[PDB]
DNA sequence: CCTTGGCGGTTTTTTCGCGGGGGTCTGCGCGTTCGTGCGTTTTTGCGGTGCTTGTGCAAAAGAGCGGCCTCGGCACCGGG
C-alpha cells in the first residue's frame, strides 16, 4: 500500500512506472480510489531483510 | 512558774460472790421435696463480611486584511 491518501491526489504516483518491471504486477490493481496506489508483488520478488 | 496529777486517808457502795429458780433456745432426729448439679442441646450479642452505593481521579482557488508603498496637494514658510 502507498499511504498517499486521497487529499492532494495526482496522477503520477498512480501510474505504472518503467522501474516497476519485474517487481510488481503490471495488471493487478484495484478500481476506484485506490487504483495504482495498491500494488502486488511479482511472483519472484522478495524484500531485503 | 503555777498548776494538775499524785499520794494518802476515809467513806461509799456495788462488784461480785454463792445459791436458787425458771424458761428459753439450741441441738438431735426424723421425714421430704424441691433445688441445684449434671447432662445434651441451644441462643443473643457480637465479629467479620457482602454488595449496595457513590464520588473521586493535500491539493487548488479566491478573498481579505495588512502594511507598505507611492504620490499629489496643502500649508507653513521663504524671497523680495
Amino acid at each position: 500500500n502507498t499511504p498517499i491518501g486521497r487529499d492532494g491526489k495526482l496522477a503520477k504516483p498512480r501510474q505504472l512506472h518503467n522501474t516497476h518491471w519485474g517487481l510488481v504486477c503490471p495488471a493487478e490493481t484495484p478500481e476506484g480510489q485506490a487504483c495504482g496506489l495498491v500494488k502486488n508483488l511479482s511472483l519472484l520478488s522478495g524484500i531485503s531483510i
